[PDB]
């Protein structure tokens, strides 16, 4: 039941690693599965629909990682505070780099992986505006860009940065080296006069 | 002639801000550069060879752009120097949003648009890098990340937030916006310490 959906998407996150989405058939998906061609339709309507649910799992993981940071904050410096929750994403799209790969390049063919990125990343963007009206309103950073446009720019470029560092992009920055990289542009942009 | 392949090029601008490159035919260019189809092929090998011409075009124009400021030093201040420079990929980009979208778009389907964009990128990152260096050199700026790796998250920024504005996407900066949030961006993670 759940066992053969888990089979299909185990089967093709891994063949991801290997080749895009394009190059993966239903019956490949099927027979790592183990399951017949017809069966498979039982569980997805199609391969894209796979990636969508592959992805969808990605993204609320790193979703739910930040909530976990939100409830939990650690005994820190300010610093600190940004660069563990630039991690969450770091950490959770890095250890899901086919499938990360993979839907991004979806976005541009499917509108239910454009929509869910869209309304994630508008998420993403309120808490990081909110968590900067925070630290405003405490008198930490100063009042500068407007505080949701600040965010929709920060978590722009981390977007593209990690997914090119992922990839390895040419140019990218090196995977070892970008989450200093953006936690530096991260402090400097939100607390610099 | 070079009469013609301009025609060609001039339509196919137009078309894109109406429909994506999937949805022009070979006859549509052909049609509205008044030729037909065999003469097409005789200028362009394929729509996506029209794509790719158009594209070097409006990459090369923000590259001499940045060429001609290199050699003319605007006398004013720093943040005004950096906000004249990203004025020209905000401008250039901007006054060819269908060839920007499409061009974009392209880059997960050519690898000649991919190696393309590539080698530009990498050209401005090192030209960036490059005067971040100076600045460090006279005094200005402090040693902080590494320049290039710095250079590399501030284009790719850029590339991300300004497309996603001229796209209208949802999350985006809007177009009105993007200028000075970019701008606060790079003065205070180039300068701050
Ligand atoms: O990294 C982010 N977003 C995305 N990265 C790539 C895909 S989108 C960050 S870091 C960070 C720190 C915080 F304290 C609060 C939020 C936050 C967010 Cl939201
Ligand atoms: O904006 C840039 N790159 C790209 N934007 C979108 C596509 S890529 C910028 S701004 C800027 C200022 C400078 F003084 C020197 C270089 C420079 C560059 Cl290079």
């Amino acid at each position: 039941g759940d066992d053969r959906e888990l089979a299909i998407l185990a089967t093709a996150e891994n063949l991801l690693e290997d080749r895009p989405l394009a190059d993966i058939s239903v019956d490949d998906l099927a027979k790592g599965a183990g399951i017949s061609r017809p069966t498979f339709y039982f569980y997805f309507p199609s391969k894209e629909a796979v990636l969508l649910t592959l992805l969808d799992r990605v993204v609320n993981q790193a979703d739910m990682a930040l909530q976990t940071l939100a409830e939990n904050p650690a005994d820190t410096d300010r610093e600190n505070m940004w660069r563990t929750g630039i991690n969450v994403f770091f950490e959770t799209f890095g250890s899901h780099k086919a499938v990360t790969r993979a839907g991004q390049a979806a976005r541009a063919t499917s509108v239910e992986v454009a929509e869910l990125w869209s309304t994630f990343m508008q998420k993403w963007i309120a808490y990081t505006a909110a968590v900067i009206d925070a630290e405003r309103d405490r008198g930490a950073a100063p009042r500068t860009l407007p505080a949701h446009e600040l965010a929709t720019a920060l978590n722009l470029m981390n977007e593209r940065t990690l997914f090119a560092s992922f990839a390895g992009e040419q140019p990218s920055v090196p995977e070892a080296r970008v989450l200093d990289t953006l936690v530096h542009i991260w402090v400097t942009s939100i607390y610099g006069e």
